[PDB]
């Protein structure tokens, strides 16, 4: 296809029409789109940011690749590299609130490598883990285990919709709530395309499997792993893999990830705090259980506003364009029979150990006047619990989408720092970016979820998308939590596109010696910056940081 | 000082003789060492390997060095910059069967961190970490809790001696024997000097404190960390802190590692396995528990000898030069009460749940005829459950370093594969490495220390350090043992200087994609080579491959 | 001399011996200085800062050396560039408040033009202007007038002491109080040395005067210049001349200073202002009367404490080391019969015109209740108006150094945002400033001084350098207020050497557009890095900016 929208920077119309012919002839032109519609989180697009904060156009592909293997993958990089084609390897490409699939670079390819690389590799009981291509959704991977009955032996760990990536997810570093809730923890063996093509397997991974004449002569992609190469992820030397997460170091198209044994006993529980107050105390409550395994997943205390952007959108609760009141949130909470904050959690393993670690909490709990207790079966019928129920067992839902909704053309962007586990530092984190979200017009919209030492506190701004004054005052908000955000001593864990600088220059403690540090290693291993240039602030020297920061 | 054995490469004696007096001018004669002694566990070396199987001098320090502060160690890396002279730093240096302190290029400045960098440098109760320097031996850190009375507030995580450090374990992915077994995987936020001689801080150690009139005018290395630096590892961006750990990337100062809170609880015990063979079937009954957190901490599987070697050297149990036979060793299990083989493991928690975990596990184990069960009381006093019921509640001993004397002039050499969590897999190891140490004339001496889905099988290759026809045995059983390994699909977690190339070849899958790829990041961060050239295998581009490896 | 307390980078002890040998060689060993105290204004230190905000030694020279004249500065770029060795010019060396003689990067050579490079080359009567060496210092220049009898005929124009050189002063875009004030406007035709060590004459400078006979073989730096070299600054093409001030592009060795004649006519006055508010109507009564020109010089609105502190040092008003109160201001401004704020000025030129110019200032300042205006007549004989009289007519004082006194060991430190004419603007930036001093504990004392679309604002903050607490408080507050400032929109137009770089990069739109431009030049200009590296936030390629940016 011959005239794209926007050509990707220093490339010819002609230089781009060798190209994609190029990759038509490798292919197929069913596999290749140009771009000469938001769509949905059921069929995502491609092209550019369905949840646009700044212009729809602002983030935009010149082209969609889907290889249909890793053999493709090698070949457009290879591509890439002759041309000096920038290319913005997705999975799934449904990262809504961070910039859905599109580039931080326009003009790049976008490189879906979930369409045809798909595949559930491996699935191995007594190791209890699983081996997925990019393109595995979370929903895919649970049909999988129902499929072959693995259900019964193994569980899944999934984020609040399951529609994402297995694999995606877990190298952004990703979260999800059973006790496997850390997912880039939770992985062991990855195979990468680096930037020069070269495939690259981590940890034991690199030890190979010894030859038998079954495997001989298979491609390297196609090779089988070595006994530990999900079992233990360091192998020998350098610890390479964390440089693969949140990075622009390479194409990641196959990983393990540790799965839970069926624990053998199950229980998910929500406990209700009556005060907007009552989240200093109950993360002080959290605190010592949390560090000694009383709570064994990442439980989430949610506000009441993101519970009743689930139930239902916010001209349903009152008319008003401002933010409802402080009165008006305890009026909403009282009508759910859910307080201003809102515990959710879960107790696995045998019921003589959940009963004790029951007990454990619901006395802990207590000291909060008014505090109230319930299972799934006490809630009503479209209740949260009921759909975190499946959550904490790793069961994929869907239902959590509708808070995005809030707002008429609800678009969503995350703000999401983290908190100490104390109740001073998040009634601290809470009121800086209150305040904030009220001198934007903006109700605040939030949940902490709780890891061990740590809470990730996903701020969830709802704005709708053809508002062009608001979506100003967005960019406005994000722009300055982010500055009060590190001048109280907290920075952000993962960010949408148009953030990305701002917040690397936050992590600038010895004049941003980890962003100079992370530069040399972009420029090493991709000297004519083709993988996505820009992601998380890192910019290969071709790339001025005058001309392309944001 | 004037004249060493032996001069770093491509360096004159002039230049040497330069160097040597700019180091001196900054941190004092008393600080500095030039060789123109084995030493002991007490006051390690720190020229060469006291655990010799190489030549004693074959791998020696042209000097020792020990800077004050970090400021020092940058100023001592732009001199080796400016000269070409390469580092190699330690901690404390008791790596012990790794090499001691000897570094891998004969000739290089032996960097001694912890002399005088050895600061607890913050204790965390409600984080429940700990800060600490090179120089922060575990007894140390012990010491530490004791004065200020965090020993029932907080727990220490101890490998098998109590002299390592802290810090240099953890960077060596060293494993211990609690719940925070996984050194490495404890920690969160690191400072390191870069090879450019930058100082960088890892995840959340980027995002900088904010301003207060009591910080300001702080050096760099002596500004505090924020708020989130010690309890969430991962920061934004490329997760780094990988390239670290048994790596040439750069020179750790400082680092955080987690601490367990006082468990509440807790109970140590053995389990004695009466046949030779009822390692497969006790393997089989670990898998299922370590996989469900019945099993809490590391529990190890000892064999007879290395519980035996503890209690006495070889010749108070026969007067046999060659190895002990199959029915030796059953007799000497009656005489010490053990089995063949002996489990190790303790319960956590309060009394509740611990009561239903070591009925869930004396369950299980029971289907092993003759298995008995005891707890620290129902053992003899110089027992090694009751050392390591010391061990695995965080406190630090020194009893079993005598197994290293079980033979005359005794060093010890680890050959540490990684074996899955099976009986099937974990006798294959044991078999091939067993009929290896046959053909030596050696006596097989190992654990296994469970980790979650994978063991680490710590051989104890024991050696007359003043037997030249045994040293030569030993190098080649270890050698043989690394292919053997490799040929059934296990590589090594760990390795002494020696076999430190030889294991990073096995480790080729795909043509070495592996090691080529750390080259890169090596030579791009390290352009002049001066931080310890060889580590795991790494060379600069300076060292021909051909003139240094093994 | 032998042996330096700090080395400049990467040179050794031997190169720097081999350095200060050659050029003890060249200056002889009277005009080269080994540092191996703070001194006066009297008599300047030229080693360090004297009014030292950092600890005394963080800013320091290794070595002096005093250029006999043009040639010893060419030897001693062309030594430096051979060696890398930095260069720290100054001319006199009194920028108090902003770092004295101190270099940027300690280890450097401070390079002291004036001790030998001290002539008033010419004082040219028909062109009113003046051309002036290093070393010629105010008081120098207004002897040279007095002895020759020119006072009748040209008058200086001066900053607030008079022993500032006349081209430092300049050079650093200074600023005095009669309608010359912009003296750095008042420039034209500058000869330098550059980097690579050649000379250059800026604008018709670079016209050369036609040959004579009795300039025949002149060096260039002894040739005289052509006509308009000092009466046209532009020159032909690129005016480059800027790119010598507050920058480190070159060594200033002459600069023509032009010279206002003798007005025939002058009269100074001072109008006090009764409330701390009343600033905000005098500013808005200043605008229209500077823009058209009824206010002549750079009148100057002092603030009540900066007078007091002229008088007597803080002990003598209180003994109270807080700051002190609203009521306690008042207090003072009645003991000294001025207002919260004192407006200072002067009329130039006949009576006839004096006259008409008075009676619209007066008119325009009688709209504020309880304004009284008095000359220097109707004033005590201590009074700083009688003292600014001299300076209104440029003749140098020293008595404006006594507030320096205000405190014990009082240190200055300059913070110097722009504001714009306007109450409004005025008053909030002082409310900044004022409520960041309250939060330090110091006292707030400054000027504003009244350019004409602009006011330079001179905070001038006082500490006690002996106080380390306090001391830590200065940065804070300078640190608190660049960052505040800048968040209103002001930026700083001069600094010291502690915060050049924060106030550098307060001027990054887009994306620090300014500064790399800034750095490709130097860079290119000084491809060694030579010349006063780190000045003003621009550091050449050889300087990391993670090891030297604060
Ligand atoms: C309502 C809502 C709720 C959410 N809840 C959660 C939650 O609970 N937990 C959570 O973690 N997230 C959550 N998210 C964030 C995001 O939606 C999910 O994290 C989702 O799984 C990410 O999209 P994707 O996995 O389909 O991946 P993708 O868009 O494919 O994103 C992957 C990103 O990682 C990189 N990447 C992906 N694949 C590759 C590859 N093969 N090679 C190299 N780089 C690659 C690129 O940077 C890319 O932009 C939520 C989002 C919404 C809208
Ligand atoms: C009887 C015996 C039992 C043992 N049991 C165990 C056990 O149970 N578990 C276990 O893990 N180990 C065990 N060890 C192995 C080893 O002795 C210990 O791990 C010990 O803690 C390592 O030495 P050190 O920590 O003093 O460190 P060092 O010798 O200081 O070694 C650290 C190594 O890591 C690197 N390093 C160290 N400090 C730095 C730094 N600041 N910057 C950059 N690189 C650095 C270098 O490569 C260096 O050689 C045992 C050893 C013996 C002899
Ligand atoms: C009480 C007090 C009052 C003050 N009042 C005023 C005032 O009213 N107005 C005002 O403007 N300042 C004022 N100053 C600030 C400063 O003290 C004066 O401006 C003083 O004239 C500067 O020092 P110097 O001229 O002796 O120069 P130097 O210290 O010699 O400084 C010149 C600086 O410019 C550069 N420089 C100097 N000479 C050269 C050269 N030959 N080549 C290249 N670069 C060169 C260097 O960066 C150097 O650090 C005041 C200071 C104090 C302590």
């Amino acid at each position: 296809e011959f005239r794209p929208l926007t050509l990707p920077p220093k490339l010819s119309l002609s230089d781009f029409n060798e190209f994609i012919q190029d990759i038509i002839r490798i292919v197929g032109s069913e596999n290749v789109e140009v771009i000469s519609v938001d769509g949905s989180y059921m069929k995502p697009t491609h092209t550019h940011d369905p949840h646009h904060v700044m212009d729809q156009d602002y983030f935009l592909a010149s082209a969609i690749v889907a290889p249909r293997n890793v053999a493709d993958v090698q070949s457009i990089v290879g591509l890439a590299n002759k041309f000096s084609f920038p290319l913005w390897p997705i999975s799934i490409g449904r990262n809504s609130g961070y910039g859905g699939a599109a580039p931080r670079v326009s003009g790049s390819v976008v490189l879906d490598m979930g369409k045809n690389m798909n595949r559930v590799l491996e699935v191995n009981v007594e190791g209890a883990y699983c081996v997925v291509e990019p393109g595995v959704t979370y929903h895919d991977l649970h049909n999988y285990l129902e499929a072959n009955n693995l259900r019964d032996k193994l569980w899944l760990d999934v984020p609040d919709l399951g529609g994402g990536s297995v694999l995606g997810n877990a190298v952004e570093r990703g979260v999800g709530y059973t006790p496997y809730g850390d997912h880039w923890m939770m992985h062991s063996g990855m195979e990468v395309v680096l930037a020069n093509g070269e495939l690259l397997r981590t940890g034991m991974g690199a030890l190979p499997d010894p030859k038998r004449p079954e495997t001989m002569g298979l491609k390297p992609e196609d090779q089988p792993w070595s006994k530990i190469a999900h079992l233990f992820p360091y192998g020998f030397g350098p610890y390479i893999d964390g440089l693969f997460s949140q990075s622009n170091m390479g194409i990641v198209t196959k990983i393990g990830i540790w799965l839970m044994p069926n624990p053998g006993g199950y229980q998910s529980y929500l406990i209700t705090l009556p005060k907007d107050g009552d989240l200093k105390q109950a993360v002080d409550i959290i605190r010592p259980l949390r560090l000694g395994m009383a709570l064994q997943n990442v439980p989430t205390i949610r506000h009441i506003l993101l519970d009743a952007a689930v139930l239902g959108d916010k001209r349903s609760y009152s008319s008003r364009t401002e933010p409802l009141s402080d009165e008006e949130l305890d009026k909403i909470a009282k009508q759910l029979n859910l307080g201003r904050w809102n515990f959710y959690g879960a107790l696995y393993g045998p019921e003589p150990i959940r009963r004790v670690l029951w007990e454990t909490i619901k006395d802990a709990f207590s000291a909060i006047p008014g505090v109230k207790f319930y299972f799934p079966e006490d809630t009503p019928e479209n209740s949260v619990l009921r759909v975190r129920d499946k959550t904490m067992q790793g069961i994929p839902t869907y239902d959590e989408l509708k808070w995005i909704d809030w707002l008429p053309n609800g678009a969503a962007l995350f703000f999401s720092p983290i908190a100490k586990v104390s109740g001073e530092d998040a009634m601290m984190q809470y009121a800086v970016t209150k305040k904030r979200c009220q001198e934007a017009g903006l109700d605040f919209i939030g949940t902490f979820t709780v890891g061990m030492r740590e809470m990730h506190h996903i701020v969830c701004i709802v704005f709708n998308k053809k508002d062009l004054i608001q979506k100003r005052k967005v960019q406005w908000l994000m722009r300055t939590l982010i500055d009060d955000c590190a001048a109280n001593g907290w920075g952000e864990y993962r960010t949408h596109l148009a953030f990305m600088d701002q917040i690397m220059e936050t992590y600038n403690w010895n004049n941003s010696s980890f962003l100079r540090f992370n530069e040399v290693l972009k420029n090493a291993v991709d000297p004519n910056g083709i993988i996505a240039p820009g992601k998380s602030g890192v910019w290969p020297s071709q790339y001025s940081h005058v001309t392309w920061k944001l």
